[PDB]
């Protein structure tokens, strides 16, 4: 049989285009799927943005108070947006980033990072510097991307994103101590329940980051491990450009597309 053919399946469905990417491991053949095509980072690019801060600093760096207003709340900000008197840690921040998706924290972060595009450069150059050519991130967060699909601003692939996440949960990108906080951050994410997480049977882990945004963006990037201990990295991003801006996003086919990777893998 054909996996692709699958996938193809899927995309003829959900009336979308799915793209998948699993790296090879010591035991198992990559997945790939219009892996090398750009899509829409959405929120996923939040988790290499914490690694890039946990990166840069000692971990004292987390007890640092960083005090915003309420004029600085962009986007979704379930956390930020309930601390405008109070302030928020960078490790709190890197918390909301993480497990609620927050545009504010995540905007924070950036800065935290520095230099011009507010950080933003400076994320990108991160990526650069764990061998990614690809990604991009362009702009803060003001709002969930719906921009046009033709502009490449903000894009990652799957393939790039996969190795990105590879190298720092599962590689030497950054120290145990470190590593373990972004994998920990992962592991408790809130908002990933019903995508990689939907796919794979519940004696598995797994750590996600999400994204969802306009032209039915959805996106899960997420470390599993298998009921004995193997671990793997599946990418999964999803879109609708053909359904107009407000195409619904659907988690269903991420759901879908990682239950046929869970296939493969078990």
């Amino acid at each position: 049989a054909d996996l692709a053919d699958r996938f193809a399946e899927l995309e003829r469905r959900y009336d979308a285009r799915l793209g998948v990417y699993v790296p090879a491991t010591g035991t198992t053949a990559a997945i790939e799927y219009r892996a090398d095509e750009r899509f829409a980072f959405c929120s996923t690019f939040k988790a290499p943005l914490v690694a890039a801060v946990l990166h840069q600093n000692p971990l004292t760096h987390l007890d640092k108070l960083i005090t915003y207003t309420s004029d600085d709340i962009r986007s979704i900000s379930p956390v930020a947006q309930q601390h405008v008197q109070t302030g928020m840690t960078i490790g709190q921040l890197c918390d909301a980033a993480i497990r609620y998706s927050d545009g504010t924290a995540a905007n924070l972060l950036l800065a935290d990072l520095g230099g011009p595009g507010g950080g933003t450069a400076a994320f990108t150059g991160y990526l650069r510097s764990l061998g990614d050519t690809v990604s991009r991130l362009d702009a803060e967060e003001s709002e969930l991307n719906r921009d046009p699909p033709g502009d490449e601003r903000d894009t990652t692939t799957p393939h790039a994103i996969a190795l990105v996440l590879q190298q720092l949960v599962l590689g030497n990108a950054l120290p145990p101590d470190k590593r373990a906080l972004l994998t920990d951050w992962m592991a408790r994410n809130t908002t990933g329940a019903k995508r990689i997480r939907a796919g794979f049977p519940a004696d598995w882990k797994v750590i996600d980051k999400t994204g969802t945004g306009g032209y039915g963006r959805a996106n899960d990037i997420a470390v599993v491990w298998s009921p004995t201990g193997v671990p793997y990295v599946v990418a999964v991003m999803s879109d609708r450009a053909g359904g107009g801006y407000d195409a619904e996003p659907r988690e269903a086919l991420l759901a879908e597309a990682a239950t046929c990777v869970a296939g493969v893998l078990a």
